[PDB]
């Protein structure tokens, strides 16, 4: 029943398309963080190294993990992990983080629906799973998607906690509303 | 069949999993409260910013996101559980999670027959609409993870020993056979 066409389109839209949107949204969130820092004469370094708990990754790390979730998630679903761009996680500044987002966005632009032809059924096994696997469809739904939103939300929470006036519209972004 | 099963899995099934996960997270909050001699009401009223909604509200909103999301996608707006946000206790919030889990259990893949293409318009949208496909991907899903992660973060910030595994829940791991 054309199931390959549906599975591939959905998985493409959930990952390449929606993850690119959310990463752009994360960029917009940082525009508010810069406005705050300027207005409150807060050092951006302080925000970038802030965190919600002493044993939880800081803001720089949340951004890095969000980007990796999108990048590696797509690489994995499309069977292209060996071709994926590598990042050493050396970023310490907002500029560098904006570059990291931009790179992942460019990477994601390179894919099409057809790259996901067999994504639903591909066997994904991470190094710490002792050979056990999830199908690509399961991995998207239960692993990659929750994780992407977890780390973007936690980045948002760090900023919000520090006083940045980011709101839900900044996280969701524009909707493709249609006139009736 | 087409997007019916996929939209059902993305919403009914995975949101159910996540709410079950949220319930389990509160088991850890209870452990913490007893061990650290912290009153649960303290945690329920905690927040990440003075002007952001507190834990109770994050839980209420995550439930309503799942509930109303599925109601809208399936076009079944005539009857759904009505909650009034009167909950002040953990017992009450667990009843609210249970209520939505029960509601979501009543749906099948067939209820999503036209969810991809249904037009969805909220009251504040001025007649403007999204397709159910767009609504699920761009609105419902992100909103559900937002509020659950924020609830997690409030607990985590206050010292509750939750980790990523509590948030994701169990994975359907399989052993390779070919």
């Amino acid at each position: 029943h054309h199931e390959n066409l549906y599975f591939q389109g959905m998985l493409y839209d959930l990952t390449v398309v929606q993850f690119s949107k959310m990463l752009k949204n994360l960029n917009a969130i940082f525009d508010k963080a810069e406005a705050f820092a300027e207005l409150k004469k807060v050092d951006m370094d302080v925000l970038l190294n802030s965190r919600l708990a002493a044993d939880q990754f800081n803001l720089i790390r949340q951004v890095q993990i969000a980007c990796d979730t999108a990048k590696v998630g797509v690489a994995r679903l499309t069977g292209q992990l060996e071709t994926a761009p590598k990042h050493d996680d050396s970023e310490t500044t907002l500029a560098e983080l904006r570059q990291r987002i931009a790179s992942v966005l460019t990477y994601l632009e390179g894919f099409s629906e057809a790259d996901f032809a067999n994504a639903a059924t591909i066997q994904i096994s991470q190094p710490r799973w002792q050979g056990k696997y999830l199908t690509g469809y399961e991995f998207a739904i239960e692993h990659a998607i929750p994780n992407l939103y977890f780390h973007i939300t936690t980045a948002y929470g760090i900023l919000r906690h520090n006083g940045v006036e980011v709101g839900k519209k900044d996280y969701l972004g524009a909707m493709p509303y249609k006139a009736p």
